């Protein structure tokens, strides 16, 4: 028993991890067979920041001007390419290290280990989801730029995101593997306006659940729900509409706890219409929603 | 930006987990060099359990009995002695990738990683910290019996806790990595008392700290307070008394903030007295205590 916001093992990650400078500016890659891919950022100077033509930046630069070093021994690179907002090097060394893995696109609401790294050194892991805004609320440092998010499926790590910047809000963004920012984002240093950001309904009641299987129990209650009135509380507190298709992943923890989906819902309910009345829930004084179903299963079952 | 509970890199920890077996039972060894650390009760039954006499459980045991695979490679045993609550199998082979390492008996209020594992295979990593009753709020099932917990300090991984059992109240207990249990727990079936726990202190106050480095600030007051006032509110909240020690260890994170120690402990006495009134300080609503001083320099300046 015990709740915790568990990372992955981020032991295949860390073999990963290089440094990458250009110019004067230093940051993280990741070395997947014979490319490290970066935040195409690192080619930017302190002017550049404010406003960079990438593709004029881009073409001042040569395959020698990126510096790539694993640990104490430095890549060769034979080839550079931009796509989208990650640069690729082509290296002509294929990392030994190289774990089964996949690039993947997550969705708002799931979650993934984060390994922040400085200078190509990996610093600390921890868990966390992807808002429903597309930010993330990391702990990242100036340098930390390249550090990636990835889940593991036994022996393969899906790497899903890439750091590239904080906005002035002190909230992260960053792209796919493909480059591709997640949300409105830009790398580009201006003002940007994260959306409103929303509670993960389905990560709730999740973890209302995983409270339920470690004996946390306070909370449930003698009343039931219907899925149109639980989502007009959720409108009302700013939680994401919940849905058959969230009740249907819902439906293991459901089946395992015995408590039905809606009677969790008028549970929910009540807690955002009352509030907690300083108890706590897995040692949380609000509502956790950093876990999905899966996470929850996963904890609870011990998937290796 | 941002404050997380983030754990060590555990790669040189996952590659030093093994399976360990001994009749019908399973659970986790750590090799380091020629040696497999695990808990003691891998040779007890299920009628074991309940009273174990592990001094003549074990000479019923023989090398040969020990079933040590690393992966899928098993180890050859051609020793075994019990320390403490912990058996030392000797192989006949170094683990390749035995990481420098150190044995440390860790003391209540510091924190630590633990990787938790099953069948020798790693499963999660979580930061937690050592209670100052001496058990740990970690998550951990069945199977998970000689996970453990480490920091690390550049590329030397000092190992101090490793995993024996789930008290009756959810709570963990175990021992260092020579066998002794931390608090008065003992290895075996029984009911057993942990002691009153309390919030330490000195890592509320270094998370105070870093809540105002990250920018929640409302908490800070006007006010001021000694350390015999302080305390006399710490005595009713169940907090462990502030020392001279824990005020000179707050040091560093005094000096960056510019708010002197005594004034965050008027901050926090307010807290106490007062409690949040529904607001939230790095995304908790209640007082944080599993971050060291120590911890929040290190994730403040991103060490890696
Ligand atoms: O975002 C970060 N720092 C950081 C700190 C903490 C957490 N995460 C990142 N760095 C900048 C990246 C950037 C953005 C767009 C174009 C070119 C470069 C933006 C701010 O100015 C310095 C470069
Ligand atoms: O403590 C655990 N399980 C576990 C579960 C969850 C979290 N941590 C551990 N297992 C037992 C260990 C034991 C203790 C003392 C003597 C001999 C063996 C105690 C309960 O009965 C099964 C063996």
């Amino acid at each position: 028993s015990g709740f915790r916001k568990m990372a992955f093992p981020s032991g295949k990650v860390e073999g990963c991890m290089v440094q990458v400078t250009c110019g004067t500016t230093t940051l993280n890659g990741l070395w997947l067979d014979d490319v490290v891919y970066c935040p195409r950022h690192v080619i930017c100077t302190s002017e550049d920041m404010l406003n960079p033509n990438y593709e004029d930046l881009l073409i001042r630069k040569s395959n020698h001007n990126f510096l790539v070093q694993a640990g104490n021994v430095q890549l060769r690179v034979i080839g550079h390419s931009m796509q989208n907002c990650v640069l690729k090097l082509k290296v002509d060394t294929a990392n030994p290290k190289t774990p089964k893995y996949k690039f993947v696109r997550i969705q708002p609401g799931q979650t993934f280990s984060v390994l922040a790294c400085y200078n190509g050194s990996p610093s600390g892991v921890y868990q966390c989801a992807m808002r429903p805004n597309f930010t993330i609320k990391g702990s990242f440092l100036n340098g930390s730029c390249g550090s990636v998010g990835f889940n593991i499926d036994y022996d393969c790590v899906s790497f899903c995101y890439m750091h590239h910047m904080e906005l002035p809000t002190g909230v992260h963004a960053g792209t796919d593997l493909e480059g591709n920012f997640y949300g409105p984002f830009v790398d580009r240093q201006t003002a940007q306006a994260a959306g409103t950001d929303t509670t993960i309904t389905v990560n709730v009641l999740a973890w209302l659940y995983a409270a339920v299987i470690n004996g946390d129990r306070w909370f449930l209650n003698r009343f039931t729900t219907t899925l149109n009135d639980f989502n007009l509380v959720a409108m009302k507190y700013n939680y994401e509409p919940l849905t058959q298709d969230h009740v249907d992943i819902l439906g293991p923890l459901s089946a395992q706890t015995g408590i039905a989906v809606l009677d969790m819902c008028a549970s929910l309910k009540e807690l955002l219409q009352n509030g907690m009345n300083g108890r706590t829930i897995l040692g949380s004084a609000l509502l956790e929603d950093e876990f999905t179903p899966f996470d929850v299963v996963r904890q609870c079952s011990g998937v290796t």
